[PDB]
């Protein structure tokens, strides 16, 4: 025995109606460009104690905190006084950490 059928579909849908938004680029998130002139702050300088280096610093850290310690008093006594941080200034004041 055989013999069989059946068909059937219907319908179709949309939906046009989207949500885009472009009303905001940053302008109450603040903090893009904060006055500041530091990075590193609060510091100390390691020291040799003994030969021609006494007093002088052990590393590139030791070096610029001295600079900068040294020159920051000075010039509080001293508002003329020059600055210098670049890596032959270190070399050439600090022979042994060249």
């Amino acid at each position: 025995m055989r013999g069989s059928h059946h068909h059937h579909h219907h319908g179709s849908v949309s939906f046009g109606a989207p949500s885009p938004l472009s009303s905001e680029s940053e302008d109450e998130i603040n903090y893009m460009t904060p006055p500041e002139q530091e990075a590193q702050p609060g510091a100390l300088a390691a020291l040799h104690a003994e030969g021609p280096l006494a007093g002088l610093p052990v590393t590139r850290s030791d070096a610029r905190v001295l600079i900068f310690n040294e020159w920051e008093e000075r010039k509080k006594s001293e508002p003329w006084l020059r600055l210098d941080m670049s890596d032959k200034a270190i070399f050439r004041r600090y022979p042994h950490l060249r």
